């Protein structure tokens, strides 16, 4: 009944190095240890990435170069996803540290597996997208495949889960539910709520197109809505969960207006049906509050309520101004009109409807 946290002192190291969100791996760890919380879950050790292992979603013309411009150095290696050195190695490690936690839940050695620097949710089959190289979502979901008939993913993330969604878009085993902002421009500009997949994989997917400005009871509201339907008509047998931490208040993408506790009535109404889940991190560039997100969620999963107070640790002065666990919500509106909320929950439930 112990939640296993896939941790590593090098593999933390490793993520530190990522480009865009340097040493959140550790700010992470280290206010998750400094509340001690890492003494109440099964710790395991992420095992070592195979080339083959990668090869079970990604083509291996892609893995060649990929590795190849990795080592020394088209297939979306541009822009957001520039060719840096090590940058397989990284990827990998993730993918297969997404892999080891769903491996765990197959062992039945737990019902909760927890790796917060997975959830790279944009890398397609054989493309770089949207900072992901490597889709370790997609990777994690194929193991759990081998034991549980039917897999649910649920991506809360600010930004479409596009990745995960497509590589299941033609199969009805495997059903993905996105909420995530949308509006033309907006990255990655797919996810409308007529987005519901193809072949025998229509009405399978699930997208929540949102505005800015949400905060956590709306967000509830919809998210409850939603996912009662969809337990409801899928019968799930096992559950992956995207947690990226872009949709909180403070956060530079200054789209979505939520707090760790909206996030977490979600997590709190999944869990409660009782079926093996893979927690996973994603989004998320205001370091500190992103730290403060999934340590307020890991206690979330533990049952524990946390001390407001921020204890001292390695990177206690980035937590100012108020140096507490809380995060207020910003004073800016919300987008989301009632009526067009209400028109995008009806075509949810008529999608669903299909369902068998
Ligand atoms: C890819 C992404 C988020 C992905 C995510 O979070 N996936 O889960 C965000 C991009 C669009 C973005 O917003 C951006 C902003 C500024 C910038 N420069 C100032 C260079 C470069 C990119
Ligand atoms: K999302
Ligand atoms: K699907
Ligand atoms: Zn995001």
């Amino acid at each position: 009944l112990v939640p296993v946290y896939i941790y590593s002192p090098e593999y933390v190291s490793m993520c530190d190095s990522l480009a865009k969100i340097p040493k959140r791996a550790s700010m992470v760890h280290s206010l998750i240890e400094a509340y001690a919380l890492h003494k109440q879950m099964r710790i395991v050790k992420p095992k070592v990435a195979s080339m083959e292992e990668m090869a079970t979603f990604h083509t291996d013309a892609y893995l060649q170069h990929l590795q190849k411009v990795s080592q020394e150095g088209e297939y979306g290696l541009g822009y957001d996803c520039p060719a840096t050195e090590g940058i397989f190695d990284y990827a990998a490690a993730i993918g297969e540290a997404t892999i080891t936690a769903a491996q765990c839940l197959i062992d039945g050695m737990c019902k909760v597996a927890i790796n917060w620097s997975g959830g790279w949710h944009h890398a397609k089959k054989d493309e770089a997208s949207g900072f992901c190289y490597l889709n370790d979502a997609v990777l994690g979901i194929l193991r759990l495949r081998r034991k549980f008939e039917r897999i649910l993913y649920v991506d809360l993330d600010l930004h479409h889960g596009d990745g995960v969604e497509d590589a299941f878009s033609f199969t009805s085993k495997v059903m993905t539910v996105s909420l995530h902002k949308f509006s033309p421009g907006f990255f990655p500009g797919t996810g409308d709520v007529s987005d519901v997949g193809l072949g025998k994989g229509r009405y399978y997917s699930v997208n929540v197109p949102i505005q800015d400005g949400i905060q956590d009871e709306k967000y509830y509201q919809i998210c409850e809505s939603v996912l009662k339907e969809v337990y409801q008509a899928f019968n799930p047998k096992a559950v992956v969960l995207q947690l990226g931490a872009d949709t909180i208040a403070g956060d530079p993408m200054c789209s979505f207006n939520m707090t760790p506790v909206g996030i977490g009535k979600c997590l709190k109404y999944i869990l409660q049906w009782q079926l093996a889940t893979l927690i996973l991190g994603g989004g998320g560039y205001n370091l500190a509050n992103t730290a403060r997100c999934w340590t307020y969620l890991t206690g979330v999963i533990l049952g524990k309520t946390l001390s407001s107070e921020i204890p001292d640790h390695e990177f206690f002065t980035a937590y100012g101004p108020d140096y507490v666990l809380e995060i207020t919500p910003s004073c800016r509106p919300d987008r989301n009109e009632p009526h067009r909320i209400q028109q995008i929950l009806n075509y949810i439930k008529g999608n669903l409807k299909h369902v068998v």
